[PDB]
């Protein structure tokens, strides 16, 4: 018959296998003295739900617009009430049938009016630095072309189309296209023109592209300089000036500079330079460095380097994929302030402005092409575009635009073909193209474990164990002897590791020890830098972050989008505090006798001259001694023993026995830097003079007996339950054993290996650990001292429908001033459920106090939380915080806020102070219960109930990274066992 | 030191392994002419949360009661705002550590005042017919004893304690005791004095116990009568009178009555009798029947019987375990009215009054002892009381009281030791005791598959397949040759089968065919008769049933308590309608030529004389012919061919071709009976003259084209979606393919076998079947007839993140009056997800109409729902119901209401009528969407939205019984396939 469907031509274009049409050749992002007009500002915007109902009403001419409204550009339009964000991890949000697109496909018509002065004639262009995902461009009604590659730049020649005076730019943006099948990053799906739109004049005799080659000969100190310049793709005459180095040379020739200060993340030396032609000049920052793989090590400027990296997505909790420049500068400074030295642009090229900042502040950058076909894995990679020859030109284009834009920046030390895109012919073509075009940077790609087309062996979330076998070069061989030989000669990098989702990450230290031990290990990049939380303001409410599912998604992946070291507003999570410590570039081992400290320079190039070394002895009531010690500069990878002043050692020696004292040695910045002010802490070490164990009280007060109550000094017990009802007047609503905590995100992760594939959280629910019950066995008052008496309360703890349990005996003693509490724990029966051993989250006590706590003070590790396999950033000392500040504002509330390694603690309830002491314990204080915490999906769900939930733990479980990667390591797991521990309690005024 | 805990003595008694103390010997429940005073009425009640805080304030004396309030007795106290019900299936609600009890243990102090006249002196007793679970009894302050066995009777001698005039009865009831470990029935946990409390005078020279022995010699017709009578446990002189049989004999002698009419469930002949002594006389109903196992068949009165049974719990949606007598009489009549002939008192003895009703109405009863230790299975039966010698006396006591109470009733044909209590020495002791005491009734117990201590082989939920191997005597052998030999000589019964939870049960017919084919198969008892729904009235609302979890339970099992053939108010579920048909005692096969019908008498004893056989020919507009045919009585298990009047056959022959007509032959009661009025339908059969397929309309109307709309006769299409937007003025908001339905309770059940252990509902969610999306491929108007045109709309249906899909092509045609719709379905790709083939719930269409439907009429199967493996009770005919009555009020809303086998349908939306015809299809109409249905946990969650959701299915899946037992049988499963089907639509006035 004949087709009657609508929009078939618009759809046919969206389903195209090809790159965008009509665009100028890909080139570098260059600072040019050519006239430019940024068209950023308030545009006009119309949204349609699909191509078949996108109007063809001549809107491109900007005349008589109906349905258009104001919208900022650049922008991610769902961040402005036009639709909503949608998060999927691996899942595609549309049926998988490439190259077809769903009928529900938001279409965004953009339009802006602007004026073009005579300086933009006769030749100019329009530059688009990012359009997600498919754009069509008209200028004054004539089509310029289309864009493919959402995070890549497109330029369109407007000569003869741009008219002097007023002009109308019209861009139609479709959210979904065939390109969506290759942009499946675990991300918020956010359409829009989300990066700059610029009008640029192109004068005659100008410069289109530049290719800086700045090598370094580390033997001679020579810099190897060659700056190419082209116009229309052809080499052209141009002069290269580098004033600081007394250099005038022509573009296209290679010279040897006798002496250059090499560039590195530690010392990011940049020489200002200009390459100029008659009609145009462009400014450049040149960093001399050479990259090479040698003896299975990734070496820069002749030395193996250690990558202390993070995975950086581009996200802003209000603007989506638009990251304001001042937030970029801030977050990169925050990285430096936490000893980070490397960045992977997961999983697409960043904003062009990012590259210069990385050059200046100092980061080894893995710049990654915009490619990910993850969602094809669930079907065994059938139809994977990475191996579909029809996608070759589209994927080579993505790699070309990636490389051409940023090829001049010294901070880029690796090109990455993409992420989690399988294996395929098109990936090899992208590698073949990159190796030919820019052989000065090694190629990275984790998705092909055989590593056939790369120069480094990359993996994500490989266990500490496998990492140690790789570091020794004894990993299992590949079937192909030749490929195995190639890969074994490669250095190894973890492009993603220690997944930082929620409470965690655990096991960072074990990775780091391997990084330091095995040169083949290049280091790793944490997943990930930031949480992609989106700010939602509650009706009649405060703000909170929303994640997957909180925006009406039919298909989503929950809070896996919030899996970062900082929150969306760049506030650190405890994991960043620990990370900073783990990757600290210096090691300070303070001598036990306080006579000195061993200092190892862990940096790769710089000495210790930039650091001032300070010490302080702190005690119960403030600092006792402190100052600065001068340290002869220590070479990279060298060690020395630094003497401390005799007054410090003499102080420790003369310290009365049992008095706590902490010696802390810090390496701070001796002077301001581009990323921190002087005195910023870089590394630290400590030696602690522990306090003696608290003497148990003498049991001189006897037990006392009423019909329904018992009294033993300051403690009142309920004769029915045997549990205290008050201590020093503080009401005790409950006291019992704890074996469970509100599951972390990691506990909700499935722990692979072994026949048990339930997450730990599910193992606990099945075992009934969240619903413990206690039965009283007996109460007995026993003879103490000088007529006094101890009180022993025997109980058994278990759960409904379970035969296993634990016998808990509480022995109380008092001298009227302080209470002595001995808890003894003993296993009864075999702790097996559903064929698998039950594991405990902890061995502790929960005190529920009938009054609110305003302040928590303790001596131990702090100020932030610490768990068995975390808390590296928690140092020994005295701390004190308001109850609200003890918590951690994770987006999905979960177990957090424990303070491991506490020797003493003090809770201030109103006018009174409850003091806990005894053998080391973990401390947690909350204004709500564990069941409220576990039930809470968002922070607003946390409601204080006027009580205080005090948790004192004799043993804790680790937190691991089971949400993605290794679970809790063996040494940190907690199997049911017998245990016993003492405490001493006291209430004042 | 010394114990300081409270309540230790009260707890020590609750933890006792022994039976109740101080009670009189167990005996029969006897109707006696001795004076009696029922103490039922308004008592005074105080509730304490545990033994340690249960006051010892002399309350037993009834003087100066504080904290007491009014409470009815008998009662289940949580049904009156004192605590709340709690439902667990297998789980114990308390830690499993027998014989210990939790600290949270409601204690119910009961107290009543009453007057004792001179007739209760010098000797009387107090009778308690049920106390859950542990009772202590005081009369005027002196302790009588304690009760153990919650559903068993206890009697306490009050001679010398009962004082003439006013007396005070005091009973302390603890919910939980050591006896809870053996009362783990899948049930609402409901403490209280829930059965009668009676004061009985015991005159001298009276009668304490009686043991009727009424056998039947089926060869001679002789009745074998021996009535024992005892006092204080000793045989006594007494006279036995049976007037109808002209009998005077002494108690203790066995006589041979020359001729008796034997007792059976079909013919429950009962002879009134009295056994009397000087001081007392007791009235008895005697039914002569003998029970024997012979040739591996369970025979009564010389013939193998077929059990058409149900499992009867005792529950009332407002009174808990208290079942008012008028509800007992009603529900038992309802059973008879649905061809049921057997009852298992799952899993405890019923109220004593139940036994006489079973004798009179006619049920083969399996009377089950109060014993279940199910909750010990999860620990491998460790500590199972059934094998703990310390529990022997307690369990033998339970069996003794069970047997002694009901040993006189002819309806009891089996003693059952308990339910799901494992194997053990104490079960053997209970069997040894019963076999000695009453050898006239075989012993039943499913929990020991070896069947070492039973006389019948019993299983629950054995598949149809295994049942067929057992019926043939070829099941796998037991390791012990001797035990195997014993069990192979046993008949086989299904004490529980075709789990009737929610939509279902499917597969009933396949079981029944085996019951009829293999004599060794005794039949089966459906699980279960009733749902244990509890009525909750919403604040400012209507009532609805609550189930597990709806009462604050920490540990519960959800709606598994609502798994019955009738709801808690005894309203039938569709499953009972199908069950009645499946077990109908006669088979009527109507001849195709309407000349007659084959009649098989499926009863075991009775002929067909009690039934009148009626026929009716019904057509489009009412009945055309009908009457009664006289049938010579047909013997049990015999057949005959019954001629119909020639007018019926002549009517079919002269019927115009294509006209529908239905001949129905019914067997109704010729006269009133004790359980139904005359004309009650017992069995039926049918022969249908099918209507010819509807001629497709001639495609003479052409297609019409506007910018955004298409019109083809009465249909308007959206040119963008290709889907109709209106038909005859009726708005069509959506039209699409369906492959999914809101999971039934069975679909939420895990289907064992094969590597896929996900419930079908989970297989569907993972596959995305609930979230289908459609993409338009093209629209094409093609040449029809005489200038007209057909319209073909090509689509593809799939789900996000999936590569498999289905191509759906809609071809429309019209002649202006009726619309022709041809749907073609074709698989695209392999329908595999997570390594397992995806199965479909259906192949159909969902019409969403923008107006409400008030009436649904159809020709097909009805009036109630029918699915591929159900609907046996749905007969062919013409039906018409209001939209609300098309639904099924399952407690947890779920898929239901489909009408399979529909030839035509008519929806009345306001003033207009939408007519659907075509090849047979399934019909469903709802005022809400599937997603609302699936999300609804309770019926109030179902909100009408002003639309009509019309479902027309070409193929449906079965419903099975996967919630517990077999899933959907192979012949009823629905695997992805190609399919095509036609429909014709029409709208009038
Ligand atoms: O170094 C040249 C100097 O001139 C500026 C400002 O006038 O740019 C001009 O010079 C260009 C050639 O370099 C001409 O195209 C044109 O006259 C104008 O752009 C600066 O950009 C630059 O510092
Ligand atoms: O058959 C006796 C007749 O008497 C009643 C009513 O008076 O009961 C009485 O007779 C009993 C002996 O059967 C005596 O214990 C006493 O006189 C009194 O219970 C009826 O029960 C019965 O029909
Ligand atoms: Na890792
Ligand atoms: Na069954």
């Amino acid at each position: 018959g004949r087709s009657l469907e609508l929009g078939a031509a618009d759809i046919q274009d969206l389903e195209s296998f090809e790159a965008g049409r009509g665009a100028l050749p890909a080139r570098a992002y260059l600072q040019s003295d050519a006239p430019r007009l940024s068209l950023n500002g308030e545009w006009q915007f119309r949204l349609s739900p699909g191509s078949r109902v996108a109007p063809d009403d001549g809107w491109q001419l900007g005349e008589a617009l109906n349905g258009f409204e104001s919208l900022p550009v650049p922008s991610s339009w769902p961040m402005h009430g036009h639709g909503a964000p949608a998060y999927t991890n691996v899942q595609f949000p549309f049926a998988v049938e490439p190259p077809h697109v769903p009928e529900a496909n938001p279409i965004g018509d953009h339009l802006v009016v602007f004026e073009a002065g005579p300086e933009f004639f006769p030749h100019a262009l329009l530059r688009f630095d990012g359009i997600e995902s498919a754009g069509t461009v008209w200028l004054n009604g004539v089509e310029l072309g289309t864009t493919r590659g959402s995070r890549l730049a497109h330029e369109f020649d407007v000569s003869g189309i741009l008219e002097q005076g007023e002009n109308t730019l019209a861009v139609r943006v479709a959210q979904f296209s065939a390109a969506s099948y290759v942009e499946d990053q675990a991300m918020w799906w956010l359409p829009g023109i989300f990066r700059d739109v610029t009008l640029q004049a192109r004068p005659a005799a100008g410069i289109d592209d530049v290719f800086v080659h700045a090598g370094y000969d580390h033997i001679t100190g020579e810099g190897i300089l060659k700056v190419e310049a082209s116009r229309g793709g052809q080499a052209i005459d141009a002069v290269v000036r580098v004033p600081e180095l007394a250099l005038e040379l022509a573009a296209g020739t290679e010279v040897r500079v006798p002496a250059v200060e090499p560039w590195s993340a530690e010392v990011p030396k940049l020489y200002e330079a200009a390459v100029s032609a008659a009609g145009e000049s462009v400014a450049l920052q040149i960093g001399f460095r050479s990259i090479a793989i040698e003896d299975a090590q990734f070496k820069v400027n002749g030395r193996r380097i250690l990558l202390r990296g993070v995975n950086r997505h581009e996200h802003h909790p209000r603007l989506g994929r638009v990251v304001p420049r001042d937030v970029v500068e801030a977050e990169l400074r925050l990285m430096k302030q936490h000893n980070i030295n490397a960045i992977r642009t997961s999983h697409y090229p960043p904003h062009p402005q990012f590259l210069a900042l990385a050059d200046q502040l100092g980061f080894y950058v893995v710049l990654e092409c915009d490619l990910e076909t993850h969602g094809f894995e669930s079907a065994g990679w059938a139809q994977n575009p990475s191996d579909d020859p029809q996608w070759e030109d589209a994927l080579v284009d993505r790699m070309r635009r990636t490389v051409e834009r940023d090829k001049n920046h010294a901070s880029v030390v690796m090109w990455s073909l993409g992420n989690e895109a399988g294996t395929g012919r098109n990936l090899a073509a992208m590698s073949r193209w990159t190796k030919d075009r820019d052989p000065s940077r090694p190629i990275h790609y984790e998705g092909d474990w055989s590593s056939e087309h790369v120069d480094v062996y990359s993996r994500m979330y490989a266990s500490q164990a496998e990492t140690a076998l790789i570091g020794q070069g004894i990993e299992p061989a590949l079937n192909d002897a030749a490929l195995d030989a190639r890969r074994r000669a490669m250095p190894f990098v973890l492009c993603e590791y220690v997944h930082a989702m929620g409470n965690g990450p655990g096991g960072m230290s074990e990775y780091q020890a391997l990084f330091e031990k095995y040169p083949r290990l290049m280091g790793g990049f944490v997943w990930e830098w930031l949480e992609h939380g989106i700010t939602v303001s509650t009706a009649d409410g405060v703000d909170h972050y929303g994640y997957g599912g909180d925006f009406g998604e039919e298909v989503h992946d929950g809070n896996f989008v919030t899996d970062g070291l900082v929150d969306a507003d760049r506030r650190p999570r405890p994991g960043l505090l620990d990370f900073k410590k783990v990757i600290e570039p210096l090691r300070i081992d303070v001598a036990r006798d306080w006579t000195g400290f061993t200092l190892r320079n862990g940096q790769d190039f710089a000495d210790t001259s930039a650091f001032s070394f300070r010490y302080e002895v702190e005690a119960d009531g403030g600092a006792l001694d402190g100052g600065t010690v001068d340290v002869a500069p220590v070479a990279p990878q060298s060690e020395t023993v630094v003497e401390l002043p005799g007054s410090v050692a003499a102080l420790a020696a003369g310290l009365s026995d049992g008095r706590p004292a902490v010696l802390t040695v810090r390496a701070v910045l001796g002077a301001d830097s581009a990323w921190a002010d002087a005195g910023h802490e870089v590394a630290w070490g400590q030696s602690v003079r522990e306090p003696g164990a608290p003497v148990p009280p003498a049991p001189v007060e006897p037990v006392q007996v009423q019909d329904s109550e018992l009294t033993l000094g300051p403690v009142v017990f309920s004769r029915a339950t045997g549990m205290p009802t008050s201590i020093g007047g503080v009401p005790v609503e409950k006291l019992g054993l704890t074996l469970w905590w509100a599951p972390t995100d990691n506990d909700l992760g499935r722990e692979w290996g072994g026949a048990d594939e339930r997450p730990l959280a599910t193992q606990w629910k099945d075992a009934g650990l969240n619903r413990l019950h206690t039965r009283l066995l007996g109460i007995s008052a026993n003879p103490g001292q000088d007529g006094g008496e101890t009180l022993t309360v025997r109980t058994r703890v278990s759960a409904a429908d379970k035969q296993y349990g634990v016998l808990v005996d509480y022995t109380w003693s008092t001298d009227g001033e302080t209470v002595g509490l001995r808890t003894q724990v003993r296993r009864d029966g075999t702790w097996v459920n559903r064929g698998f051993e039950v594991e405990w989250a902890r061995i502790g006590l929960e005190f529920v106090l009938g009054e609110e706590t305003e302040l928590v003070s303790w001596f131990g590790q702090g100020p932030h939380q610490s768990y068995p396999d975390t808390g590296q950033g928690a140092r020994a000392g005295w701390f004190s915080l308001p109850l609200a500040k003890m918590d951690v504002e994770y987006v999905r509330p979960q177990e957090c806020g424990a303070r491991s390694g506490s020797r003493s603690a003090a809770l201030q309830l109103g006018g009174r102070t409850l003091e806990i002491c005894g053998d080391p314990f973990a401390l947690t204080v909350r204004p709500y219960s564990q069941d409220v915490l576990d039930a809470a999906a968002h922070r607003p769900d946390l409601k204080a109930d006027g009580r205080t939930y005090l948790y004192v733990d004799h043993a804790l479980r680790g937190v691991g990274t089971a949400a993605c990667g290794p679970g809790v390591l063996e040494q940190y797991r907690l199997k049911p066992r017998d245990a016993d521990f003492i405490l001493t309690l006291k209430v004042r005024s």
